[PDB]
């Protein structure tokens, strides 16, 4: 039923719309949706298509093929929120660690620690083009569009576990996918695992 390399256990679920900039000197702070609407628009202005009515936020709506950012548009996307998710190799996990703006300090375990988890790191890589996803693998899970695990294709999310709560991963092609795994270790490049894989994987960012 799980993934058995690691903890056999959902994966930290931190809920809502969190802070994830705090400025002291400046008195600032801001949460992961602006920072995902802001960075959006950024990346919507830098195809050449913003709107009045963008938002930034990016997501289809669940289940749908059709979400804002154009299919002609939709691998430079993907690579863009693949490079950001590759930039992070070699962040330590942290047990509900990060949100849209990097890594950050986890909770109850990880509350020691500036880094990554699973959730984590898909949610901070997938926000530069404004694909909002909630901190527990679960939810996110229930995000996108499915496609057959055997159809995975680069840019597509991996999850691990009954409803997909154990674990989450990028995959990036020729077997090898893109995650934070465990304590003690760091954002890595892995050969992907079956063991425990949902029978589908979901698709953000159509191409």
């Amino acid at each position: 039923l799980w993934d058995p390399t690691l903890p056999m256990i959902p994966s930290a679920n931190i809920p809502g719309d969190p802070i994830a900039v705090v400025n002291q000197v400046l008195g600032i702070s801001a949460t992961s949706a602006q920072v995902t609407a802001n960075m959006g628009r950024k990346f919507l202005e830098q195809l050449g298509i913003l709107q009045p009515t963008d938002t930034g936020i990016t997501n289809a709506p669940a289940g749908s093929a059709q979400g804002r950012i154009p299919r002609v548009y939709g691998r430079q996307a993907s690579e863009y929120v693949i490079r950001r998710g590759m930039s992070q190799i070699g962040v330590p996990y942290s047990w509900g660690g990060g949100n849209a703006a990097g890594p950050s300090k986890g909770i109850d375990s990880g509350a020691g620690t500036v880094g990554f988890d699973a959730s984590g790191l898909v949610l901070y890589s997938f926000a530069g083009v404004g694909i909002k996803l909630p901190h527990y693998s679960g939810s996110q899970y229930n995000l996108g569009r499915k496609i057959p695990s055997s159809q995975m294709r680069r840019g597509d999310v991996i999850f691990y576990g009954p409803n997909g709560s154990q674990h989450v991963t990028i995959y990036l092609g020729n077997g090898q996918m893109l995650e934070a795994p465990d304590v003690g270790l760091k954002v890595r490049v892995a050969p992907v695992r079956t063991a425990g894989m949902t029978p589908y994987v979901v698709r953000y960012i159509e191409y």
